[PDB]
RNA sequence: AUUUGGUCAAUUUGAAUACAGAGAUCAGCAGUUCCCCUGCAUAAGGAUGAACCGUU
């Protein structure tokens, strides 16, 4: 009686606090190139405007 | 045997003015892409050095 034979326990499964390591999203070479092209282009444009 | 291939435009007109029709040439530098070298940063990843003992 003091420990019941009848019941089956389903105790709370303790979830471990997994540290969210934000994933290093990489770039394709092409993507990188595009980025380089665009930022640089923008800079150039700015220079032109700020020199014209 | 004859003849067409033959109308300057433009402007001022209500034929005159025009007269063929209105930038060139030489030279820098930067950017764009790709490559190579060099220095720095960023990540990652090595390799290695340095006397001598440490911490409740």
């Amino acid at each position: 009686e003091h420990p019941s034979i009848r019941y089956v326990a389903h105790p709370l499964p303790e979830k471990i606090n997994e540290a969210k390591v934000s994933i290093k999203a990489y770039l394709t070479q092409h993507e990188r190139k595009r980025l380089r092209r665009n930022r640089r282009k923008m800079a150039r444009e700015a220079r032109e405007i700020k020199i014209k």
